[PDB]
């Protein structure tokens, strides 16, 4: 990824909102931005707030949503105008409406340019919309689970990846992470009872990416093993490497 420090990045709280859909996703001395996102099938809608935390009203607000060329072909993005007067104190907000066209690994960059006191200010930040925010969870009994990961069969769509702990294993953290993931948390299912396995259907325009996912905890060297499988190459891939950056 970008080297150096990431703070006052445009990334600095992505990362929080991968499982959750409600937030503050960025805040400097002048302004907040909070969000509330939901989703269903291939759609979703993420509410931006913009708070004025200063007593002096800012002019010109603008928020413009920024896709790289390849990102605005897989992911399209609308929305109407916000007004450009915003009070001191007050928080107004931005809809979004999301829909997914084919499966995409960038995020779209929400820039914010407006003027305070006579100057102009301007705030870049990366909009956490993420691939598996198009889930559906899908139940399903120990035998039909072994016989879907079975039924793979091209080495591209399993993408595995033993990693170290960013934090404590607790159980409960752990379950309420992978269900804020996005797919179904199917219970008793590995032989192993410290194994957590998923599975859900990834929803796009173009196609529908049937998902499993095996997680297995090494207590002694407070490590994982994440495996997807999944019936496209780049999902696997895009919902591993976003899976493994919150255990």
């Amino acid at each position: 990824g970008s080297p150096g420090i990431r703070l006052g990045s445009s990334e600095d709280n992505f990362a929080r909102f991968v499982c959750k859909n409600n937030g503050v996703l960025f805040e400097n001395q002048l302004l907040q931005i909070g969000l509330k996102s939901e989703f269903r099938q291939n759609l979703g809608r993420m509410f931006i707030f913009y708070g004025n935390k200063t007593s002096t009203q800012f002019l010109n607000f603008t928020p413009t949503l920024i896709c790289a060329d390849d990102l605005q072909t897989n992911l399209n993005l609308q929305t109407k105008p916000v007004d450009p007067t915003v009070d001191g104190g007050a928080q107004v907000q931005q809809v979004v409406n999301i829909e997914c066209i084919s499966d995409f690994t960038e995020a779209p960059v929400l820039n914010i340019q407006f003027r305070y006191g006579g100057t102009f200010q301007n705030v870049s930040v990366k909009l956490p919309i993420t691939l598996n925010k198009f889930f559906q969870p899908t139940e399903m009994a120990s035998q039909d689970f072994f016989q879907r990961w079975k039924q793979l069969s091209n080495p591209q769509q399993e993408v595995q990846n033993i990693f170290k702990a960013k934090h404590p294993m607790d159980t409960e953290i752990t379950k309420a992470k992978i269900i804020g993931f996005g797919s179904a948390l199917l219970e008793e299912v590995d032989p192993n009872p410290a194994n957590f396995v998923g599975a859900g259907i990834i929803h796009t325009k173009t196609t529908q990416i049937g998902c499993l996912l095996r997680l297995e905890p090494n207590l002694q060297a407070q490590m994982y093993r994440l495996t997807l499988r999944t019936s496209k190459d780049t999902v696997s891939q895009r919902l591993c490497e976003l899976l493994s950056e919150q255990f």
